[PDB]
């Protein structure tokens, strides 16, 4: 469970995400699917792109970069309320997708690596700290609801 305070640290970056969702979406779409090249295999609609120029150039990869963003945002604002927005999520992800946790802990990864590198003003020790802690506290719910919903992760 965090703290308040936590939860500020969360909320203060991820205003600063909020400038810029689209560019933000692309940086880590990209980050992850250079990091952890076969998580792109998940995605029929993105896997021929070869090249981070190529993922760079996709309106279409970029359009979805936002509505990830804009869907995680919406779990972050919640404080930890966020039953009603995991459901959906988790279901999606278990029985269509099929995305296993250690790939969710690729993307956190890669969601603290374009932060560090964006936002070293508002994304110190402390503020890392937290939003490993809200991802975290994510992933844990999302585990719980993949087991729910008959899929192992
Ligand atoms: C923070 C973690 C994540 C969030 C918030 C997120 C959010 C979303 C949202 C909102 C959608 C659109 C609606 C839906 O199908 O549920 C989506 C689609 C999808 N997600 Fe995720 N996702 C996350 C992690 C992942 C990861 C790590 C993968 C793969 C490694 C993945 C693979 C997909 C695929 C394949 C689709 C369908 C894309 C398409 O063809 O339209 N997701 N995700
Ligand atoms: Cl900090």
């Amino acid at each position: 469970v965090l703290s308040e305070g936590e939860w500020q640290l969360v909320l203060h970056v991820w205003a600063k995400v909020e400038a810029d969702v689209a560019g933000h979406g692309q940086d880590i779409l990209i980050r992850l699917f250079k990091s952890h090249p076969e998580t792109l295999e998940k995605f029929d609609r993105f896997k021929h792109l070869k090249t981070e120029a190529e993922m760079k150039a996709s309106e279409d990869l970029k359009k979805h970069g936002v509505t990830v963003l804009t869907a995680l945002g919406a779990i972050l604002k919640k404080k930890g309320h966020h039953e009603a927005e995991l459901k959906p999520l988790a279901q999606s992800h278990a029985t269509k997708h099929k995305i296993p946790i250690k790939y969710l802990e690729f993307i956190s990864e890669a969601i603290i690596h374009v932060l560090h590198s964006r936002h070293p003003g508002n994304f110190g020790a402390d503020a890392q700290g937290a939003m490993n802690k809200a991802l975290e506290l994510f992933r844990k719910d999302i585990a719980a609801k993949y087991k729910e919903l008959g899929y192992q992760g």
